[PDB]
């Protein structure tokens, strides 16, 4: 029993990234034109698409029940799959690297070559959770996400620090690069614990939770520091 | 009654924009090398988008039946749904920011942040029009692809013009940056008196005629005033 | 009678695509910072793609069972419809573009342009498949989707290889836009050939391992030739 534990987990983002977005208004609509300006728009963007995210899973749009295959814990089991969570994925998890890219001031031969690991990265995790032939190709579509993740954090962790100190924002680059890693590492954690992996957690309602405060942090305060240092270091950024 | 309405929205665009694709390679085929050529082919492939649109409906591929929302005008009756419309838009849109872009020889930083709010404004709208679970979260999706769409009017209405201004197209950007900002207006405008909005008309043959001239000015004349100004100032663009 | 004919053609790719990922790994672990390191990551995302698409298949995710319209070589006959691969290709084609537009380091505006055209080939030929309403709206979306074609194959035919002989690296791109524009086209003939078209070969598992053997050249050799040539001549292309 928990319609209202997931429910809550949902409404509480839709109020929380609708703060954020008055906020980040207030505290960028003076910043200069240029890069910092568009920084101020993936900021913005950030929220908005979070927003779109939970009104899909709170109105059954992005939702369905799915049953789980042999071998899993919870074999001939119907589970409540929030697919939307993972297919939105596809469009706020590139926002906060165009973010993090722009901050950087990255080549977009560098930008678009992480973008598309991080889509092949989201569009195999939503796979792992649609599928229901056999155990086996879920957690086959699991590792190949997995792969990708790499090539994203590969590129955090070098080759976008390598341009950050070349901008002059390294300091806020790396502050901003280990709380992504940080964050991002716990996405695939709540997958494997929870329902849709090996089902340590089987209650919806508290992974729901897991991902809810994972997105407070890795979207809202994610965008709140970098926006707050760019509105602070403008001349930096359009520089 | 009108499925002769309806249908004859959809062919007339079929043949206005095979006609626009024969007249741009007639007009473009001289075109220099660079970004004089790059902005040709965008230009074709505006109509070429359109086309796949509307067989998308004509074939049915992209058209379902919606029952309508407690609260709405329709309420407990079946609506024509044309999502392929709004499906498309996600492909065609980006297509005519790029053609602009190109133009205005903008940072591919701000023409991504662009696109970016651009799919999202498309997304959303798509999720609109597709809810049926509540009346609420229709408007709620509607609301906030408005937001993506104000995210796109800043950096035409803004940043893309300075960007003009420096790639010696200002005149032509202001002529085209204009045509834009108030034919796209005119999409959520027919979305919001028609069917899937408030149903202030609920002809489905009637609304689809409205986005059928919207798409003939939005696209086709847009994209000849565009590829006819470019291959006229070729050196200025290759510049 | 073929289950086995049809699987063989899947797994077998799995196995190939999975070596040509450690081969990779291998291969690039060494490699440059920069240009050439990107293009290692390219080079490493074709085989994870493709590893996607074949489990999408071997899972039953991406397939489904489609009925042949009025007209059709197996008018109202049920087929086979291995759509997962279509769809895959608007990830997978657009990394394969991203390694040649890195390598003949093409500015991101030609780039941009030409997998906005590369998606609309593979969006287009989707649908394409998935159309079952009239006979003639199939080859209609098949049509457009070579008009996109078209496009990509006249920017590596000219614009690109423009790009490439003032990046130092025409030779290796002359060899890989070859092997890329013949490859290519052998997609479109096993489509036409094939259950989806003319049906003149009417097994789907003869089809699969058509396509199957043009993505082991068009991908995995592609890769490591490309791969090959980058770590040899690494100095050039960080240069
Ligand atoms: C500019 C951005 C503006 C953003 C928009 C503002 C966001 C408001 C969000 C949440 C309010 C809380 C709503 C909580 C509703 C709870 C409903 C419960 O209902 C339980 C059950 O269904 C009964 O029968
Ligand atoms: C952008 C600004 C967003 C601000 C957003 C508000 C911030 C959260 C605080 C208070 C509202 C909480 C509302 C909680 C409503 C609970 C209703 C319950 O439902 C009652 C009953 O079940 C029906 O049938
Ligand atoms: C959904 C229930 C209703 C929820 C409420 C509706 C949301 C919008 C409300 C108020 C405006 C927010 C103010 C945003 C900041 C305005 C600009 C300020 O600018 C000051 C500037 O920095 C000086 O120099
Ligand atoms: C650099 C990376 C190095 C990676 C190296 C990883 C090597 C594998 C290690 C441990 C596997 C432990 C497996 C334990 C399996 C227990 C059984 C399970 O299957 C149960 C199923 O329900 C049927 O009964
Ligand atoms: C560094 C070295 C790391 C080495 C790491 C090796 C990890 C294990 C690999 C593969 C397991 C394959 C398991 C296949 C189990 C088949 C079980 C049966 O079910 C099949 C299913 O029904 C089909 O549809
Ligand atoms: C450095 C780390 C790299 C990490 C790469 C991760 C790749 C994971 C692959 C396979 C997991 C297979 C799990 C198979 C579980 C089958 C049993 C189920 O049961 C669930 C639960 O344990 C019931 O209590
Ligand atoms: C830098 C820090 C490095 C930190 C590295 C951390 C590595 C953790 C790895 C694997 C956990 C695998 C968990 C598998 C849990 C399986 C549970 C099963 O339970 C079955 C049930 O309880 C009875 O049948
Ligand atoms: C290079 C680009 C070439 C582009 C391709 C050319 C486009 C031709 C378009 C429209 C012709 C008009 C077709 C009108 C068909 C109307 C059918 C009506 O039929 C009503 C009813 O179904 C009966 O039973
Ligand atoms: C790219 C070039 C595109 C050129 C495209 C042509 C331009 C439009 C003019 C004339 C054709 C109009 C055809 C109208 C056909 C009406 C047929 C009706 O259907 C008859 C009957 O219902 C069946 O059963
Ligand atoms: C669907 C029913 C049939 C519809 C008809 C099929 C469509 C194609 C027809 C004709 C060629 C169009 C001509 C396009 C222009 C050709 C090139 C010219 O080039 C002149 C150049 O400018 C000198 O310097
Ligand atoms: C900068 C932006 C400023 C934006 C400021 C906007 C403030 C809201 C204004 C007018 C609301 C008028 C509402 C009239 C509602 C009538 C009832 C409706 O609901 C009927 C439903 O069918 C149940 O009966
Ligand atoms: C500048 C300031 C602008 C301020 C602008 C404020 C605009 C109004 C905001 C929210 C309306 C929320 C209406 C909620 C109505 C609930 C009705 C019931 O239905 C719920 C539905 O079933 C659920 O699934
Ligand atoms: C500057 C302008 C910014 C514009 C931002 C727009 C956001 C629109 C939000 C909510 C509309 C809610 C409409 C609720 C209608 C409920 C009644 C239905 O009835 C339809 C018709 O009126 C029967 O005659
Ligand atoms: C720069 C120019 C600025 C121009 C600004 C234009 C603003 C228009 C705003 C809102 C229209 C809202 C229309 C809502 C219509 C509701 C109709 C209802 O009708 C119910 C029925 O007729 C009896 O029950
Ligand atoms: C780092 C990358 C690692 C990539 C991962 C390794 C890829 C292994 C692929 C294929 C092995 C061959 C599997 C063949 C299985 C054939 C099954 C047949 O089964 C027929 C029928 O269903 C029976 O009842
Ligand atoms: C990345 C490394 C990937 C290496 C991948 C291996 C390379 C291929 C060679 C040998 C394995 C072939 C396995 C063939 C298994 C055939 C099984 C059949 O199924 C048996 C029976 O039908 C069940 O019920
Ligand atoms: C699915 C069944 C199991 C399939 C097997 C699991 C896949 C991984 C296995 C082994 C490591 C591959 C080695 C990759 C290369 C390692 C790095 C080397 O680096 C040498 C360097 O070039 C010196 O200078
Ligand atoms: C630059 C490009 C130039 C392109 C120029 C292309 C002109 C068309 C040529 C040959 C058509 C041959 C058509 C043969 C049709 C046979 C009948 C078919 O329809 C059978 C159907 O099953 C009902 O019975
Ligand atoms: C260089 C010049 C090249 C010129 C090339 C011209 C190629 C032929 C064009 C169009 C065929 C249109 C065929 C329409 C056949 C309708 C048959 C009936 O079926 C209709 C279907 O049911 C509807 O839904
Ligand atoms: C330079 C080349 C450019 C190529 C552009 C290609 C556009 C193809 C368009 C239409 C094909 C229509 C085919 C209609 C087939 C209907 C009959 C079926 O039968 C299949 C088979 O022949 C039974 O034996
Ligand atoms: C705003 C939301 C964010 C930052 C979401 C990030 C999500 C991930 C990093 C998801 C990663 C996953 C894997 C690496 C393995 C497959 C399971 C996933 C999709 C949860
Ligand atoms: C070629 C078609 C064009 C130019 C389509 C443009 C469509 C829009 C600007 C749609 C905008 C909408 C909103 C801003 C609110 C939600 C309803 C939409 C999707 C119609
Ligand atoms: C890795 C896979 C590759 C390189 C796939 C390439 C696929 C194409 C070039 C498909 C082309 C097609 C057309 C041009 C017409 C419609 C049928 C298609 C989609 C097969
Ligand atoms: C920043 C550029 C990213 C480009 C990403 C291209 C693919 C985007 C796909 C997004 C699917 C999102 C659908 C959301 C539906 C919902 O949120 O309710
Ligand atoms: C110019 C680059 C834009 C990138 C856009 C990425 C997301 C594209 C999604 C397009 C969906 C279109 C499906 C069309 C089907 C039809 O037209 O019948
Ligand atoms: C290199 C950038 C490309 C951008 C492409 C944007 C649109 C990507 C859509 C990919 C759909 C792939 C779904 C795959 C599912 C599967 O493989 O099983
Ligand atoms: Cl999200
Ligand atoms: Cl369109
Ligand atoms: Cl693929
Ligand atoms: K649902
Ligand atoms: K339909
Ligand atoms: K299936």
């Amino acid at each position: 029993r928990e319609n209202a534990l997931l429910s809550s987990s949902l409404w509480v983002n839709v109020a929380l990234a609708g703060i954020a977005i008055l906020v980040f208004v207030y505290m960028g609509r003076t910043i200069r034109p240029g890069r910092p300006r568009l920084i101020w728009g993936a900021t913005l963007m950030i929220p908005l698409v979070s927003i779109s995210s939970y009104l899909g899973l709170l109105s059954g749009l992005t939702v369905g029940m799915i049953e789980m295959p042999a071998g899993h814990a919870l074999a001939g089991e119907m589970v409540r799959s929030q697919w939307g969570r993972y297919l939105t994925w596809a469009l706020s998890t590139p926002m906060i690297l165009l973010a993090l890219g722009l901050l950087a001031d990255v080549d977009l031969g560098s930008l678009f070559t992480v973008i598309a690991a991080d889509i092949g990265m989201c569009v195999t995790g939503l796979a792992a959770a649609m599928t229901t032939s056999a155990l086996l190709f879920r957690w086959a579509f699991y590792a190949i996400s997995c792969a990708f993740f790499v090539v994203v954090l590969s590129a955090l962790v070098t080759d976008w620090a390598a341009s950050a100190s070349s901008a002059g924002t390294a300091e806020i680059f790396d502050t901003l690069r280990v709380l992504t890693v940080v964050l991002w590492l716990g996405y695939p954690i709540v997958w494997a614990v929870g329902v849709e992996g090996l089902a340590l957690v089987q209650s919806v309602g508290a992974t729901s939770w897991a991902y809810s405060v994972l997105d407070v942090f890795a979207k809202y305060v994610f965008a709140f520091i970098l926006l707050r240092w760019v509105a602070n270091n403008e001349r930096t950024v359009a520089v």
